[PDB]
């Protein structure tokens, strides 16, 4: 038993990142999408020297905002502690990309968390 579709992978962060950066980071980001809900990612998953996070949002309407932030709006992490996010011309930074997790991938992220 898990609620459906709270989890979004976010690609692509700076590798030297961290949680409290990619807190504000997609905060950031959300507000630029919508000022009718606040953006709660509940909990980011996420370690050191890694590109990726799994967020589980409160609901899935923030996961579903914070989808449709990152495919509408173009943001790369300049550096280990960018909030912001702007890509710049000539960067070899990829952009950010927002996914929902489903699936088995999804049943497994409940699972482990359990186990």
């Amino acid at each position: 038993d898990f609620t459906k579709n709270l989890l979004t992978r976010i690609k692509n962060l700076h590798p030297l990142t961290n949680k409290s950066t990619i807190h504000s980071l997609l905060s950031y980001v959300f507000s630029r999408q919508t000022q009718n809900i606040a953006c709660e990612p509940m909990y980011i998953d996420y370690r050191k020297d890694e590109t990726e996070a799994i967020i589980r949002w409160k609901t899935p309407l923030h996961a579903e905002t914070c989808i449709n932030a990152f495919r509408t709006q173009e943001r790369k992490q300049n550096s280990h502690d960018d909030i912001r996010a702007h890509r710049k011309k000539g960067s070899s930074r990829p952009f950010l990309i927002a996914e929902l997790i489903t699936g088995e991938e999804e049943k497994n992220y409940w699972r482990m968390l359990k186990k």
